[PDB]
């Protein structure tokens, strides 16, 4: 409880002394390292950025000499052709369309795109026609001496269908200068500027790049910079944006909130006539006459101008710096990802059957197995079908985890596994069975449904049986060793009664298990062969009871 | 220093081959790819997203006939009802009152909510009135031949309260139609479309599902899609919004920018009489008739239609992307948690005890032992106090990590520890005192401040001495092993002097701490007993010196 | 393959049992964690962030008196001086300049700052002049009986360049109240809101502690709240912002959506007179007289308020909490990396060379280097360069990389290495060359190009060859323990042939390799000394053979 608490645990490591993985290892944590904060850099992630609210503030200068047909030459200044802000967008009249003295009653609607008519068919009655902005009376009327039109109720003298005057009679406000005025607010950041501030000079007209900062605008310089053409668009008009974007910093070490002026024509230019291009209102002046009331219908094309006021504030936050930093850590486990899959991918036996004597030039690779032999240490699941078995004659160890089905263990062949290597510094001291191939092996006194499991000779092939060799005798059948290995285990054993052979029989067993298989795992799944069996179990035979055999540890 | 640098850590590793955790390992992986994957695509946190800068331009049609009352037939255009978009709103009368000829004036006010006068004190004198929009006077007057009012200098006839018409005048207004045309960019992805592109039809109204993208939208029907009664809304107004939601990927694999069309009434239905219900504005037009100046006042109610376009435009970012999958990293050790919790979990003995009796359903998970003891290798602070004693009576160690502060260690008792199993590997060769329960433990001759730490015996009951055993001789006093010890440690050891016996007792404890310890880590801590501490002292007595004992090797 | 799939790996793992570095381990974690939850929670990192679409409309109410100059005593109503809410902006006029009658003809511009003309030379002809509005005939005629300006044709009478009123005839204005209803949306979130709720009483007008919620602002008092004067700001007019902040929170258990009210001027108050100080536009009302098309010019300076909605609605998003949870993942390693480090640095030897002896304070901290060779196997790359030595004189090894260019190994010098500590569980049981030093060392009979490989002593400097030991006859010489490990590795081996004699050399090689070096590792690549390396192949002489000597083992 107290003590499980006070502890830390920590990774086991192989340190390996190598040029070439040190190298890798460095490369590719530099290059993480100059990524990640390349990006920090380059996207400001350790900025928090709010967008800002803008407010703007349009001066229109300018006049214009207009002269139409009596001959009527007249000046027209801000108020005759300017609507004031509202929103973001102000409003240049560019051309009119008058119709003075209009009275509601009846007339022929204009001959618009050929709108004629011949008879009193065509013409509906009761039919509002939203483009002559009348009430059809079902009749058909001339217009003028040769044409006639549809009659209509409405503010007569009906002129709408008439196209825009060319060339635009306010041609000269191309001329005109706007000021704009532009404050903007982050208030999360609590920061607030202006694009005017002292130093700069009225004398100013904006320029991309003479004078980038001059908020004061020509209209045609306007259209001409994105190549448009103010003469054109004047007949009809159209909608131009204003962009005003503030890419601002707001740390006292960068601080840099200043705007950046761009122009972008928002109607589209080949618009269908149908869907009313440019850009046009209409406007209407109501007034008195003797008795009748009347109203002067200026149909006003212009240029609205849209201020389009964008951007955002960065400034340093904490919050948002350790969240780049925690999502970016993870990289720098590339290096040690690269190089585990470098020596699993070189530790491989293939490799030197196969790719080294194709390609010779991968030859120094071959040190990744002894890499891998010193990083990773297999171990197998130890269920009660795992044995393992070794063969005198054969030099590997050969692994079953397949239920013995009645099946002899010497033919169910399982799997093979090498032979761990002996600690040499612990090595620097001093009628026979069908299955069976050595004459000493005889049948298992186990029950039949589990008799299988000891059928099991010391070799494939016939030949000499293991137990004939010097060392099994010294090894398994010395009683004088076994007997110094209870003592070592158990100092103060006492050496009497049945229990003695017992001992003997188990640690026997075990020392031939570790002989032919070295690893203690290996050893503690195995299974002795039927021959070593006997000899130890008549080395020290059991007097009054029936030998149980190998059981599964777990 | 170079050699420091080019140096490679790499984690050491075991391998388990078992079926069910490599199945949980991969469905765990499989699992966390499948989520980090639906996650990217879902929210597209692989795109960087922009919002969007709109422009919007629209044009109402239709006509509406009005009849009022001598009768007055007339009809309303675009310029008798329509508000120019200013913003991003356009506004659509449907209702007015109208008080024509005002003058500023002496006047009763309109009796409004029974805003009715039966004396004088009830009108103060020099009060301004916003809801009458005049200065009273202090007089009450009749304003019909039934009731009165308070009088107020405004302009006169006021009207002010006087109930919107019902029906309302402009129903017709629900049979108008607006295009909208909405331009919209993205200036950091440097894109920018529109809502109407080559290819629509004139002759499409806005449906939901027929004409989805048709942005001609008939206001009738507008009110309709989101059951609102438009005839009702016209007496006295209100404020509807066409929202224009652009949800626009700008990857040319998967580009699709198109607008969504949704309505949404903006006025609360139920707002409250004196919270100014609806939306009216009052327009006055200004004009002489004789020498006085008058003015028209309308009190125009109607709707505006405020457009409303947001979204966001989403193009690949690779940076985007990195900090999501950096982000996301950390998410695939889930299967390794996971595993090394059960492994860690279904590893302590209790499961055994009592888990396992009760559900042996979970007995094959006991495999998790030897999974931790192939996993952990647990070691303890190495400190001054940390001694290690056995009994041989009993069969496991015991740890002390208490100073002895004058009690003999033999009853300082500290916790247990397990014994290390010995490599059978490398085992397959050939007036007592009070505290004491041997007969052969002696009196420690060190300082009595530190005599309790020599103060043990070798076995907690009375019984026979370890020093007995046979082993005992040959492992510890075996004057042949120690010295072949020494050559193997010192080949050339010279073995004269009064130094060799010091080696040999050197040599000798160590022998015993490995034999009762195995662990080298326990052995360096370890204690020995007093008899044989004293056995091997004889058997190399020292000459001319005392004895130095235990000493901490840190 | 199959089996290839189903395989866990698991990292090995050394547990300390330290008081102290549990308990940094467990501070630095709960450190982490609570950094962690805190930002979660300060900003919300589990919502997922909406902007707001909003929709404002505006209602002012006030009635006006003013008394110009015979005497004019008039009141303004709304109509009289507000501009109806455009976008998200009202106006309300506090002062004017009236021009009545104004004909399109010729008349002397308005004397403003000093623009008085002497001569017909100043007065240029044909330029348009932006500030008088008019174009210049090129002639000086009297504005008045004594000071002359340059004629224009132009609005007569032209007062363009007279300063606005003092004081406002519009002071009144302050007392006026505007009513903000305000509609907020997330669309993302499907949530609406509006600033005003059932509840709320009309009587109301906002205070910044007292009314906080109230949506009715009297304008002096919007001034007054952010020290700004009315009074001063109505002569020339201003542009303040009524800012509306939407911190909203969408959860159920969380639900605040609440809006908070602010003010700030937004137009600068040292604007130069040369970019239009204040606020200002003006209005043309034209007329006909007799048969004259005239207007009446109001330059209105007022105050137009910008109302400024912004915020974002926070709601709970599982994506952004898991992604902010992965972030901050690899954070939780910090513990880790801190304590190794620490075993890193305080195992280094240099501490107890100098850094302890000077701070004995940190001398427990040795315990350091028992965890570091507990926790990390240092290992060489194996290239064939690669040798090790020993010298019986000195008490380490020597590690040589470099390879031998004709120089003997036993001067060529390379680094030192540790021998590592025997098991001792393992040990519980029973004409000379130039180069040389001990009088047994032979001349190489390997080729001369690699010869210096052999050209190695038993020692560095002059006395006793180790073959002279006891204990070398045993491990290297002794054919029984040679033939008893070849059974043990081989148990059927036949020891007959000239093999047996190649294989005790073989395994006599490696006993004294790891006898003289421990290490498996290094025993590969050790270089034996030519004295024990002849004896040993004189003890079994090679019969009509050349030796081969070391060999590469990879
Ligand atoms: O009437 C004419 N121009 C005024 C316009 N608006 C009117 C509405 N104002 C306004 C201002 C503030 C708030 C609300 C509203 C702004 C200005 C017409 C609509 O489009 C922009 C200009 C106009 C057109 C074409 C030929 N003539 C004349 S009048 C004239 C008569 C004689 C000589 C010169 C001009
Ligand atoms: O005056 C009337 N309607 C015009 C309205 N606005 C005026 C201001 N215009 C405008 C345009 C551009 C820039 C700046 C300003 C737009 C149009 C009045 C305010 O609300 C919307 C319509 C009106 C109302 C009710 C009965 N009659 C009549 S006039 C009439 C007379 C005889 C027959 C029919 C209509
Ligand atoms: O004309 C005067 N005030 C009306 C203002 N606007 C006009 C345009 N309207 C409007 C409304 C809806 C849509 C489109 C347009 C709003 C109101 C003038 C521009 O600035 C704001 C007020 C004005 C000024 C100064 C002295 N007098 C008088 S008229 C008057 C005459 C006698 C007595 C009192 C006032
Ligand atoms: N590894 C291994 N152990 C065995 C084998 N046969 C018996 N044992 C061990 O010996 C013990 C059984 O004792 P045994 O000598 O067969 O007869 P017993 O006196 O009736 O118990 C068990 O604990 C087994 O682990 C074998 O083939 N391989
Ligand atoms: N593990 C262990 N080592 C001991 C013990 N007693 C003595 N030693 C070791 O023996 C050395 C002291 O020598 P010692 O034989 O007691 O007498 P000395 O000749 O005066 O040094 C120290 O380095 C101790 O590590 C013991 O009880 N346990
Ligand atoms: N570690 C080590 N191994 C050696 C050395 N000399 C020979 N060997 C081993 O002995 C084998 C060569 O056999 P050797 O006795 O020299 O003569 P051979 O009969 O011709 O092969 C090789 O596999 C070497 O690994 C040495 O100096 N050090
Ligand atoms: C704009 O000004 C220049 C220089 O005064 C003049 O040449 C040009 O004609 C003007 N443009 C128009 C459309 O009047
Ligand atoms: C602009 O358009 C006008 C037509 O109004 C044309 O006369 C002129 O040549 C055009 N200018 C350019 C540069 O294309
Ligand atoms: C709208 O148009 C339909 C069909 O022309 C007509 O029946 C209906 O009366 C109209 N609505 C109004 C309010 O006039
Ligand atoms: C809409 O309101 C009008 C009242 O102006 C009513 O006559 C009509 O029945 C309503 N329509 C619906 C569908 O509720
Ligand atoms: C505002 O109202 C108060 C109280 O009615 C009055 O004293 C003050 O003079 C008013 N302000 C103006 C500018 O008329
Ligand atoms: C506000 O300005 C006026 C000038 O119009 C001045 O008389 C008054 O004292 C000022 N008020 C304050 C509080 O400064
Ligand atoms: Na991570
Ligand atoms: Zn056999
Ligand atoms: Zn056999
Ligand atoms: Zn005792
Ligand atoms: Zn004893
Ligand atoms: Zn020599
Ligand atoms: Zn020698």
């Amino acid at each position: 409880s107290w003590n499980d608490v006070f502890q830390y645990e920590t990774n086991k490591v192989t340190r390996i002394q190598s040029v070439n993985y040190g190298t890798i290892k460095w490369i590719l944590h530099m290059t993480v390292f100059s990524y990640v904060s390349f990006a920090l850099m380059s996207d400001k992630l350790y900025q928090r950025k709010e967008p800002l609210i803008s407010s703007v503030h349009t001066k229109v200068k300018g006049v214009a000499e207009v002269t139409e047909n009596k001959l009527v030459h007249g000046i027209f200044d801000t108020a005759d052709y300017t609507l004031p802000l509202q929103g973001n967008s102000f409003f240049v009249m560019t051309n009119y369309l008058k119709s003075e003295g209009q009275e509601q009653k009846l007339c022929p609607e204009y001959p618009s795109r050929g709108k004629q008519c011949h008879s009193d068919q065509g013409c509906i009655k009761g039919w509002m026609d939203p483009q002559s902005k009348g009430i059809q009376t079902g009749r058909c009327i001339p217009y003028d001496q040769k044409r006639k039109t549809c009659e209509i109720f409405a503010w007569c003298p009906a002129e709408e269908g008439k196209e825009a005057p060319r060339p635009a009679l306010l041609r000269s406000a191309e001329n005109f200068t706007v000021l704009i005025k532009n404050n903007i607010d982050f208030p999360g950041h609590n920061y607030t500027t202006r694009n005017i501030l002292p130093g700069m000079n009225i004398s100013c007209t904006f320029h991309k790049t003479w004078n980038p900062q001059c908020p004061i605008f020509r209209l045609g310089d306007i259209f001409q910079e994105i190549g448009e053409n103010f003469t054109e668009v004047a007949v009809q008009g159209g909608i131009m944006g204003i962009e005003i974007y503030w890419d601002c910093n707001l740390d006292s070490w960068s601080h840099r909130c200043q705007p950046k002026y761009s122009f972008r024509r928002l109607d589209d230019k080949y618009t269908n006539e149908s869907l009313f291009p440019g850009y046009n209102f209409r406007y209407a002046k109501y007034y008195k006459e003797n008795g009748m009331e009347k109203r002067t219908l200026i149909k006003a094309f212009g240029v609205r101008f849209d201020i389009l006021v964008f951007g955002t504030g960065g400034k340093f936050d904490i919050i948002q710096l350790v969240v780049y930093i925690g999502s970016t850590l993870s990289y720098f486990g590339l290096a040690t990802v690269c190089i585990d899959l470098i020596i699993n991918t070189y530790a491989s036996t293939c490799c030197r059957s196969r790719v080294y004597p194709s390609c010779k030039c991968c030859e120094p690779c071959a040190v990744n197995e002894y890499y891998y032999r010193k990083k990773c240490e297999p171990i197998v699941e130890p269920k009660p079908t795992l044995k393992y078995v070794s063969f005198v004659d054969e030099p590997h160890i050969w692994m079953v985890d397949q239920q013995l089905l009645g099946k002899s263990l010497q033919d169910v062949k399982g799997q093979e596994v090498p032979r761990p290597q002996t600690d040499f510094l612990e090595l620097s001291r001093l009628d026979s069975p069908d299955w069976c191939q050595c004459g000493n092996c005889l049948p298992s006194q186990l029950p039949e449904n589990r008799r299988a499991l000891e059928e099991l000779c010391c070799r494939r092939k016939p030949g000499q049986c293991i137990t004939t060799s010097e060392l099994f005798s010294k090894i398994v059948l010395s009683r004088e060793a076994l007997q110094l290995l209870l003592l070592y285990q158990e100092p103060l054993l006492a050496l009497e009664g049945e229990a003695i052979n017992s001992k003997l029989r188990h640690c026997a067993y075990r020392s031939y298990a570790t002989w032919r298989f070295v690893s203690q795992d290996m050893a503690d799944f195995a299974i002795l062969p039927s021959c070593c069996r006997w000899k130890i179990r008549k080395e020290f035979p059991k007097t009054q009871g029936q030998y149980s055999g190998f059981k599964y540890p777990y």
